């Protein structure tokens, strides 16, 4: 017939099994085998059961995900369990070292700067229908979060650069970690630009139903209060939003122009110009949008299944008001056991008084750096929440227990499953948060696109699968 | 105004980065040994490196190499190669890494299908095929030539049977393959491990709409390079006879698994095989007729306009083709000694059996049918064989050591390379697959690469400017 349809050129591949034999258990033999290659040239993001992602290069900063979350205080349960998950990485660390000559520390810090000036992020990710209008980000969501840092930030001591360019601020305590840094990304017309709020992101869902929105401005948190004021204030705002709830547009003419100033400003005082041509102080600005938040939650429907409960989002808008009040009477004593800025301060401040110290002296940015190192009994952040200094939002049995399973109400409920099964039956599987995928002995995929999702029958044919060819 | 509106039970989730830092080594050195474990433990066990290619490594199970996608049958050669190569050295760096520890011998990588202790291991052949032709007829078309060719192209065993089992329908015996009695056993089970010998339905790793995937794993792993040519080239020439409609006939088997085990041990290629049609041929005479045919198409096969297999090669493979069934049907096969596997193996093995008076369960021999597979350069037979001129090549070093860092230079392995060489030149990290490669830092971007056959992409050529202009 046609001569010219045979495939001349065409595509093919082998596959070859090679058999391993040790000559004098061989499981030694086979993992020190592989170990240079897979070091070298395996995925650096890295999926484990309780449905997180660890991402380790050994150039890179290590970086903890959390499973996807439905609900405030279980997102904390899982952001704490990495927490726990890196701190044991360390440990394990120094003990192997420990079993060689060498001995020593390793410290991770859960804090946005470095000594040298390097920048370390906690991004947030939120998820938004495609409902949301792209203008009101602009209008209602941004100035809120230029100002978020008021409430939120977790503190550090400024000290001017004397090489740098353009622009001076005194030594002094800030109480944002990383308004400087984000002032810079902003800025930037080069490839160093880095912008606040991102909703063009690969959604991790079905695009159609949903965009993903990715922040930017905070600070990494230690106190759990502060996690739940900084995500919950953002999560009625959001909701505010959503619901058409008539939160006034705050539209800032330029977004950073007081960012770096307002860090600075513990009275919240700091004005910002909107485009409007009129001017608010930062203060003004939550102020305004919290009480509209105090009036949506006498409306606010209870989600009929998970989600954030009216009880929960109470405690966060009491601590929020109670915050607002601190800040406008110069009162910290209420809020000075759960919010990070302010602990940090209080402590400094006792070492100020006792010493006579300057803000520049050693002992204080001791103060400020192990804040931050996770270390149980070795960090200064658990010695405070140990003796009673810190306030909880949950329980170390919750958190605990976040550290081996995934939750159980959104995908990453289906992803454990499929990564237990998987230690268990001694399979291997590689997956992500979309695609889930079986190698051996035929490649079965699944494909789970709706993130809010806990039920899959693929996903129980995948198991079944697995079980069968153990 | 609308309060349903708002999504009370939303999705969220946090990325934290940490600060690492060692209080009294290099620091690359802490972190390494600080993710170690996790990344063992819980790391992809697809590893996709700089030629194109895949290894699966699992402390579980045999270490397997996937060749990057070739689209000429040399290439394709040198790719296979390339592999015994990656893993040897894989086996001498164990050595060395082993030695530094009070343990110590010698590790042995055998490509092989079988062990001595009856698990199994494959060596599986991919090919595109045209769309047009459904999944099942390709199949029925196909099948009377796969299951014969192990005549052509087979490795060699000696078979022992268990003397335990009062069920065991052969004897001690020398089988010309290696894979025929598992591939047997794989069939006919109820049990739902039953695999089948070509299956269609597999990912294509190409547009849905376009191409299909055929994989196919009836064959012996070989090590002289013209098996692998004439295992390959043979059937690369009765795919194109189906796609042009040539006139191959329709020999279709009426039970595809019927004689598999007992062809293997018939070098006279004797055995009888059922014909849905009512006829029976012997093995040979199948393997004629689809020979016959080939050396017509030849004759009528249009070259590539693009790379591809050249006419000049495809006669090379029929040359050999031709001289494999002439030896099977005289018995004389002083001509194709040095070129097939399952002929070089036995040449060697008789002649033990003479200088000995040896019988063929004798340990010697078991030891030269397996050390045949032993792919460490002057230690194992094939490549003490292969210097002194015993063995034919198809191809030449050169290519093969080329092969081991760079990729096919034709098809989409040349921008999968492309995108890893650069990580490996600018440190820093992507994730890739057969079809997608991304990164996270400082942005995430991502690049579908749907086309097998394309090696030239601009998302590709922005993705590594990406990867350069941001890196430390
Ligand atoms: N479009 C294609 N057509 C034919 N073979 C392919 C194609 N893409 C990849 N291959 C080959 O298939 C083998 C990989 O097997 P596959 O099942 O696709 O992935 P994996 O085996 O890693 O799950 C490799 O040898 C590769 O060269
Ligand atoms: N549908 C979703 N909505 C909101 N957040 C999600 C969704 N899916 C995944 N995430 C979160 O995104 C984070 C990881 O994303 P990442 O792999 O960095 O993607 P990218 O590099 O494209 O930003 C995790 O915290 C994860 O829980
Ligand atoms: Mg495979
Ligand atoms: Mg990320």
């Amino acid at each position: 017939s046609t001569v010219e349809s045979a495939l001349t050129r065409r595509i093919m591949g082998i596959e070859t099994e090679y058999g391993l034999t040790f000559v004098d258990r061989p499981d030694e033999i086979a993992r020190r085998m592989f170990r240079p290659i897979v070091e070298k040239y395996s995925s650096s993001n890295i999926f484990i059961p309780n449905g997180s992602r660890l991402y380790l290069d050994v150039g890179s900063h290590p970086e903890y995900a959390t499973a996807e979350c439905d609900n405030l205080t279980q997102l904390i349960n899982f952001e704490k369990a990495g927490d726990v998950i890196a701190d044991r990485m360390a440990v394990d660390a120094e003990e192997s070292l420990a079993k060689e000559d060498i001995a020593g520390q390793v410290y991770l810090f859960k804090n946005n700067v470095d000594s040298v000036g390097n920048s370390y992020g906690c991004h947030e990710n939120y998820l938004v229908g495609r409902s949301m209008p792209l203008k009101a980000l602009g209008k209602r969501l941004m100035p809120f979060l230029i100002t978020r840092q008021l409430i939120c930030g977790a503190g550090r001591i400024h000290h001017p650069n004397p090489l740098d360019k353009g622009e001076s601020f005194p030594l002094g305590y800030c109480i944002s970690q990383r308004s400087d840094h984000v002032w810079e990304g902003v800025s930037s017309a080069t490839t160093r630009s880095r912008p606040i709020i991102n909703t063009r992101d690969e959604p991790h869902a079905d695009s159609h139903s949903y965009r993903r929105l990715h922040v930017i401005v905070g600070d990494a948190n230690m106190a759990e209060p502060s996690i739940a004021l900084k995500v919950g204030s953002t999560l009625l705002v959001l909701e505010m939003i959503e619901a058409d709830f008539g939160l006034p547009s705050l539209e800032l003419a330029n977004d950073i122009a007081s960012i770096r100033e307002i860090s600075r400003d513990a009275t919240g005082s700091t004005l910002l110009s909107l485009k409007d041509g009129t001017t608010m102080t930062a203060l003004q600005i939550q102020q305004v949008v919290f009480e509209h938040a105090s009036k949506w939650l006498e409306q606010r429907p209870e989600p009929e299944f998970s989600g954030t409960s009216n009880t929960e989002m109470a405690r966060v808008l009491d601590l929020w008001g109670r915050m607002l009040k601190a800040i406008e009477s110069g009162d910290f004593s209420e809020v000075d056991t759960e919010i990070d800025w302010v602990i940090k301060k209080k402590l400094i401040d006792r070492f100020i008084q006792r010493g006579n110290l300057g803000l520049d002296d050693p002992k204080l940015a001791q103060v400020d750096l192990t804040y931050h190192d996770i270390r149980p009994g070795r960090g200064l952040f658990s010695v405070l929440q140990s003796r009673g200094m810190i306030k909880r939002w949950t329980t170390d049995e919750a958190i605990l227990a976040a550290v081996d399973t995934a939750p159980d109400t959104t995908r990453a409920h289906l992803r454990g499953r499929i990564l237990k099964a998987a230690d268990t039956l001694g399979v291997p599987v590689t997956v992500d948060w979309m695609r889930h995928k079986v190698n051996r002995p035929e490649p079965q995929s699944v494909e789970l696109g709706d993130p809010f999702s806990a039920v899959n029958s693929e996903v129980d044919q995948l198991i079944e699968y697995m079980t069968v060819h153990a």
